[PDB]
């Protein structure tokens, strides 16, 4: 069946996202010092310019699952349905404009299925096309929504986007986000595990 609401809220906390592009070092190594550091889930997101093509995006979709994997953390692919699918992937993320969330949905059987929402109209299409979790941003230049989603009674696991740091995270957890997925906060730290370890301990303690 689909993933509980509860272990999918747990899953959120540090939402790791990362593709060969967004580090200057090794990106097989920063995925697994992040997953080391205490990352609770991992998105393959290879694009934009200057992305991994073809096999050697394949291989590096293949090591950082194998590093999620051994890490025991669920391995999500962005936007790529027929690779979550050859991957076994343990779920899909997709955005507003190219997919059809309910045709996703049925095409990826009981795999965690993320959408990115913007507006409150497009959360409560998005559970109900079958969304396992919203990702709503961009919270920061890179949470009024947040608070509105949760005043109104929508229950559906929220992860925050966009700019989040080490110091403004927490606003989002209190805003009632289930956690926060960033990019460059860790990626481009000079010391990613060490990174991951104190998003981990942070949010820990405002869900807490």
């Amino acid at each position: 069946t689909r993933i509980s609401r509860e272990m999918m809220k747990e899953l959120l906390s540090v939402y790791f996202i990362m593709g060969s592009n967004n580090t200057k070092a090794d990106p097989v190594t920063v995925v697994q010092k992040a997953l080391k550091g205490g990352a609770t889930l991992y998105q393959f997101r290879e694009k934009g310019g200057d992305a991994l093509t073809g096999e050697a995006r394949i291989k590096f979709a293949e090591k950082a699952q194998a590093a999620c994997r051994e890490a025991g953390v669920p391995f999500i692919v962005n936007d790529d349905v027929e690779l979550a699918l050859n991957l076994k992937a343990d779920g899909i993320h997709i955005g507003q404009e190219d997919a059809n969330a309910k045709e996703v949905r049925a095409a990826i059987g009981d795999m965690i299925l993320g959408v990115s929402a913007h507006t409150m109209s497009e959360v409560k299409q998005a559970e109900e096309d079958g969304a396992d979790y919203v990702g709503l941003g961009p919270i920061y230049p890179t949470v009024s929504l947040i608070e509105a989603v949760r005043r109104q009674g929508i229950s559906i696991p929220i992860v925050g986007i966009g700019g989040i740091t080490i110091d403004n995270a927490a606003p989002v957890i209190q805003a009632g986000a289930d956690g926060v997925s960033m990019i460059s906060a860790i990626s481009q730290a000079e010391d990613p595990e060490s990174a991951a370890r104190k998003f981990r301990e942070e949010i820990q303690t405002y869900k807490t």
